[PDB]
Parts: structure tokens; sequence; C-alpha cells
């Protein structure tokens, strides 16, 4: 499923995102927006033989099951297929356990280069939520 920008935001705002750990939805929207496309079916393979799957490019190499990336390790504790469902649950958890590791939203390789320190309330602007 691609997703609507404001079909997102209200989503994500349904299963908790708003202002969680600190982080208002627009960080949220503008993640998926640069790492997705608002795709979840998206895949991307990274040179180290992991994957990253889903609307958010969750990585094989810690946080979901693919069977192909050797040594790694499965935090979420979900197939990573489960992450590319049209039903955005499961990458929405793991993410919660994600954005908690720590590092935040750095997490995110296209957050950190392309939404972090600009307008990120742009990304809500408009929606009914
Ligand atoms: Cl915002
Ligand atoms: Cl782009
Ligand atoms: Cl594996
Ligand atoms: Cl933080
Ligand atoms: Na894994």
């Amino acid at each position: 499923k691609v997703f609507g920008r404001c079909e997102l935001a209200a989503a994500m705002k349904r299963h908790g995102l708003d202002n969680y750990r600190g982080y208002s939805l627009g960080n949220w929207v503008c993640a998926a927006k640069f790492e997705s496309n608002f795709n979840t079916q998206a895949t991307n393979r990274n040179t180290d033989g992991s994957t990253d799957y889903g609307i958010l490019q969750i990585n094989s190499r810690w946080w979901c099951n693919d069977g192909r990336t050797p040594g790694s390790r499965n935090l979420c504790n979900i197939p990573c297929s489960a992450l590319l469902s049209s039903d955005i649950t499961a990458s929405v958890n793991c993410a919660k356990k994600i954005v908690s590791d720590g590092n935040g939203m750095n997490a995110w390789v296209a957050w950190r280069n392309r939404c972090k320190g600009t307008d990120v309330q742009a990304w809500i602007r408009g929606c009914r939520l």
C-alpha cells in the first residue's frame, strides 16, 4: 500500500506515535516519506547483506528475521515480511522499540539527513487529525 500523507499521519497518530519519546508527528511522517516514499512494500538491500523493510525501512541486521542475514538479531521478534503489510501496526511497534533504544530517530539516516532541524510540522499541515 502507498499511503497518502494525511492518511499516514492519521494512522500513525492512532497508533500512538505523536510525541512518542518527544518526537512530534511530523518527524515520523517526514521519515516515512524519505525512507520509503510512503510505500509499505519498500525493500532495500544493504552492502553488509542486511535488508531494510517497509514504510520505515527497518533493518534485518537488528530488528526482524528474514532468514538471510546471518548473525543478525530479531529484536522486534517478527518476520521482516510482517513489516510490508498494508497494516502498519507491526512497523509502528517496532519503530517504538528502535526510537527508545538510545539514539532516537537518528537511527533513520533519511530523518537525520533530511528531516532533523527542518520545519517538520509542514508534513502534517492541512491534515484533519
Ligand atoms: Cl509535527
Ligand atoms: Cl527524494
Ligand atoms: Cl537470518
Ligand atoms: Cl531523543
Ligand atoms: Na535479523
